[PDB]
DNA sequence: CTTTCCACTTATTC
DNA sequence: GACCTTTTACC
DNA sequence: GGTAAAAGGTCGAAT
DNA sequence: AAGTGGAAAG
């Protein structure tokens, strides 16, 4: 079983609710709905889903094109599986917000109201708010339901299982080799990193204090815009980042790329980064791990 | 009528 | 998220 | 004068 | 991450 705090981190990096409004002409309301919970990932971490619908005990795990795998939850009973773990265990990123529509949308199918137009309406205003709103045949179909904006969710992080489950999601662990002045020509550069949306900048930014290293890269591409927490001091890394995560055990094939990551950071911590023996160690372990590794 | 699941695509936040 | 080169800091 | 750390990104694809 | 069409089932 998955550690409840290891999946809430999870989830708050990858985790989505969903609320289907369709239209239906078999419907007595003329809309039919669905409302649920789904993770879908890279067919390499399918065991991912596995473990977390054995943890919960539902959802059910499907094909999502030929390189991805989704676990959804969208059984009505089933869902008090989901309420009852992330009451207990709470999301701190802005998905908490999307995590209490999502419990709007419940209590009102609970009652049974969206077989009648009041409840339709009702479910219309709360997908308005949820991820990307409302689509345009609803936008059409309901014009008195007004885009609002959301309130800011200002979370802390809980603890460092909620860190390595997040890390698992979104974290990157990095070896870069600089072409360097240097006796050896190269220099090996250990770059911890944990990428998100600017929309939860504070959250971020607190990863400076709460890990005690580390800063802010501000990204951009077009129109969109993003944060990196970035560490690249290797004392920080070799004391800080990485017994955390020895002792908050990641999930997935990052997991692999971690521990082979620590293997440098082993021989750097050794200075055999600085002999030509354990640079080409190094630059071995850095081609099977990350986008190099083989599945 | 209503719920549930399967196949599949697309935009962008990793 | 994984990856890169160039630049700057440090002793 | 040699080594480490930061800067400042790009872009393909897993969310 | 977030969405769509389709249809089996009782
Ligand atoms: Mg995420
Ligand atoms: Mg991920
Ligand atoms: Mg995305
Ligand atoms: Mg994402
Ligand atoms: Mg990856
Ligand atoms: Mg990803």
């Amino acid at each position: 079983s998955i550690n409840p705090w290891i999946l809430t981190g999870f989830a708050d990096a990858e985790g989505s609710f969903l609320l289907r409004i369709r239209n239906n002409n078999k419907s007595s309301v003329g809309y039919s709905t669905e409302l649920g919970f789904q993770i879908t990932l890279h067919n390499k971490d399918k065991s991912i889903l596995e473990n977390i619908q054995s943890t919960w005990k539902v959802g059910v795990i499907a094909n999502s094109g030929d390189n991805a795998v989704s676990l959804k939850v969208t059984r009505f009973e089933d869902l008090k599986v989901i309420i009852d773990h992330f009451e207990k265990y709470p999301l701190i990123t802005q998905k908490l917000g999307d995590y209490m529509l999502f419990k709007q949308a419940f209590c009102v199918m609970e009652n049974k109201e969206h077989l009648k137009i009041n409840g339709i309406k009702e479910l219309v205003r709360i997908k308005a708010k949820l991820n990307w709103g409302l689509t345009d045949e609803l936008k059409f179909a309901f014009p008195e339901i007004i885009s609002k904006e959301r309130s800011l969710i200002n979370k802390n992080i809980p603890n460092f299982k909620w860190l390595a489950g997040f890390t698992s999601g979104e974290g990157c662990f990095f070896v870069n080799l600089i072409k360097s002045k240097s006796k050896l020509g190269v220099q090996v550069q250990l770059v911890f990193s944990i990428t998100q949306h600017i929309k939860d900048k504070n959250l971020m930014n607190s990863l400076i204090t709460y890990l005690g290293c580390g800063y802010i890269k501000e990204k951009n591409k077009s129109e969109f815009s993003w944060l990196d927490f970035v560490v690249t001091k290797f004392s920080d890394i070799n004391d800080k980042i990485i017994p955390v995560f020895q002792e908050n055990t990641l999930i997935g094939v990052k997991l692999e790329d971690f521990e082979d990551w620590c293997k440098v950071a082993k021989l750097i911590e050794e200075k055999k980064h600085l002999t030509e023996s354990g640079l080409d160690e190094i630059k071995k372990i850095k081609l099977n791990m990350n986008k190099g590794r083989v599945f």
